[PDB]
């Protein structure tokens, strides 16, 4: 039913295209389960990354003390309410000057291009997910 | 709805529990959170023995890697549901630690950095409407 993880795919992502990534979080093996998506400008692991998207599936909780006006050593964890992950659709739409990032149809960010979109040659998707679909749409 | 910020003189001996209930407010700021401070005095310039900050959204972090060097991170929070479901935060005072529970789930044991007797004031604020604040034992 799925795709191997890590998943690597040569891609062309011109303006007007969209990367659609769907899957289910795996919340049972690591304390800070996350999704990582990389857009590489070449085919090697050596090459530059035009755009990395990392999404944490938990809620960060940060604890600390303030002594003599100075915050001290931070202690952090990720709160995971439900123990099954909510299936997600990540959509990265390529606009002329930005990537428009949507999670479950909700726009969360507009990331201004730091390389021309045509520089992207390869997509990588990995970490704490069961991968269902990866496609490039228009 | 209790006023926010909510500040309360408290005594938190071993065996007590701070119970805070409310519902997140997700519509005014991009990174809605809950902040709870245990102060060691009544002044706002008092020391904080324990702060608990919870982000109601999911952090998403974006960056580029150029010449092998990660560059400037851009961060945002994904806020699903519709609005946040109500929450219960329980901070149990044990002999050596606070046991932090969210919605009945123990998420963290924070070792005391001050004797719990040092705590004199509780403050609860940021992006919540507050329903109850009580100290039980």
């Amino acid at each position: 039913s799925s795709l191997p993880v890590p998943y690597t795919l040569p891609v062309s992502l011109p303006v007007g295209s969209c990367v659609i990534i769907t899957g289910t979080p795996i919340l049972t093996f690591v304390k800070d389960p996350q999704l990582e998506v990389n857009f590489y400008t070449g085919m090697d692991e050596d090459s530059d990354i035009a755009f990395q998207f990392r999404l944490h599936f938990g809620h960060p909780a940060i604890m600390n003390s303030c002594v003599f006006g100075i915050w001290r050593y931070e202690e952090k964890c990720y709160y995971l309410p439900f123990e099954d992950g909510k299936p997600f659709e990540l959509c990265i739409y390529v606009r002329h000057k930005e990537y428009k990032v949507m999670v479950n149809g909700q726009r969360i960010y507009n990331f201004a291009h730091r390389f021309p979109p045509a520089s992207v040659k390869m997509l990588q998707v990995f970490r704490d997910i069961s991968l269902t679909r990866v496609l490039i749409s228009d």
